[PDB]
């Protein structure tokens, strides 16, 4: 017997046998599954992930929030307003050992793209991530999954993982949301002191600046970046890369994507922008 | 969907087209049962088929791969008996509607990229001199449950360590299916079935019955308790021709980090010449027994 399900308004789960019934039976019904995935702490732009789910036609809106030990702020009354407000009809909201009930024990190993890049200083980030959205997945059995541009290798390694295991799940990249001067919305953002939040305007410039510098070259365009990151103080940037967009060696000429990721202070942040060479 | 005639055989090699026509069926009403093999069918494998079938309303659709991410390098994956032959003559005189055959290309088009990695049961017994055997395994079941998804999978208990693993994987990852282990189909001596009974020469083939025998001793013997159902079984391996065992071992029902109580799983390994050869029973330990 199906939990109950009250169309319009805001139904919260935490069993995950309960949200997987609710999603198969609306499923049935004709309702598109979207799922939303977050750690919560809802901010813009996890409400344009939603926004971007609300306007497939038939939708029903799934938001996990789980803070997932496995890859790595905690406002829960606030996040589920934040949803009712967008007019979400569904939140999952897992603990740890119903997620993990059997403790750690089967997981997914991401290929070498998970040791470059964030996989740098987090070597067992993102088999902690796929190993997470994997689970979602099989338990909302969505028709499409969003997900940030922001955290752009993990985009990446996513469709490396629903390409890998043939999954049945169309994967979403939404832009990045940013504030008024670029910064790339985070959680982390409001650790920055003024100085911080002033030297961190840098990282969007610098990808902006290196998109537009594009037209004289690849070269041209990470000079330009770097000069920008060079003109901020307290910014130690740990990368700054170009790759293809499938994040492989960049090619010659054609579409590309800028990456970088720094340090201000104890704060890490990252930015991504795409680049097309020549154009 | 690509041409689906029922009441036939019809062959895929494409997985979106194996999963477009199992998920037209699915939508009609039908259930979907998955039987996952290697090919070189033999009579251990039609015992899925059949259990499959039983279940109402089903269509079946088996697998065939070898799957070469489970094989350790050097020559064990060419040596693998191929009959796609025989097999699909098989299937036919068995009533399956689907075979999936696909290729090696359309399964791992990218190589190894991403994959699934083992809990610490994968290194343990088989796994312990083929450290990458199960994830190689758990790799492409997933995979086929994901093309396929059907309502139940089977397996048979010859590969004991297998199916726990697998049950495994779908509890850890939350797979929406059935897993349905299927009692070992033997020969009338007791031989567990197996595509590698044929690696057995007369001498070898006649030996052989010595896992079976010391295994239905020991489960005999268990109601005096643990060393002596242990002892019976390895009094009988002893005095059998050219079988070298390679473990001897009582579990617990799940193989893992439970103490045996009073229901558990004796699990045998051997060589026989170059073959390897697998069986395991129920175990009850006395009073249970
Ligand atoms: C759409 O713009 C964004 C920006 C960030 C995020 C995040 C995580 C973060 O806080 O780092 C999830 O979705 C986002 C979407
Ligand atoms: C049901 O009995 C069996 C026995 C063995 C097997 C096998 C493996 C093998 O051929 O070695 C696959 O399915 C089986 C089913």
């Amino acid at each position: 017997a199906i939990p109950a399900f009250h169309p319009g308004e805001l139904n919260v789960y935490s069993a995950p046998g309960d949200v997987a019934d609710v999603s198969r039976a609306l499923r049935l019904t004709g309702r598109r599954v979207m799922l939303v995935p977050t750690m919560g702490a809802l901010h813009e732009g996890h409400l344009a992930l939603v926004r971007a789910a609300k306007r497939v036609p038939g939708s029903v809106v799934v938001v996990s929030i789980f803070v997932n030990p496995m890859q790595f702020p905690r406002t829960p009354d606030d996040d589920l307003a934040q949803l009712r407000a967008e007019g979400v009809e569904i939140a999952f909201t897992p603990t740890t050992a119903a997620m993990y009930p059997d403790g750690l024990r089967t997981t997914v190993q991401p290929g070498p793209l998970a040791a470059e890049l964030e996989g740098g200083p987090r070597p067992t980030h993102f088999a902690g991530v796929l190993t997470v959205v994997l689970k979602l997945l099989q338990i909302v059995r969505p028709d499409r999954v969003f997900f940030g541009e922001k955290d752009y290798q993990q985009l990446v390694l996513i469709r490396q993982l629903v390409a890998d295991f043939n999954l049945d799940v169309a994967v979403v990249g939404v832009p990045t949301v940013r504030e008024a001067d670029g910064l790339a919305m985070s959680s982390r953002n409001r650790y920055l002191d003024p100085a911080q939040r002033a030297a961190a305007v840098a990282l969007s410039a610098a990808l902006t600046a290196a998109a537009h510098a594009a037209t004289a070259g690849a070269q041209a365009a990470l000079d330009a970046a770097r000069a920008v990151l060079d003109a901020a103080p307290g910014v130690a940037v740990d990368y700054l890369e170009l790759r293809d967009i499938g994040l492989g060696p960049m090619p010659l000429n054609g579409s590309g994507r800028l990456l970088v990721a720094a340090r201000l202070g104890t704060t890490r942040l990252l930015d991504n922008i795409a680049i097309e060479i020549g154009t």
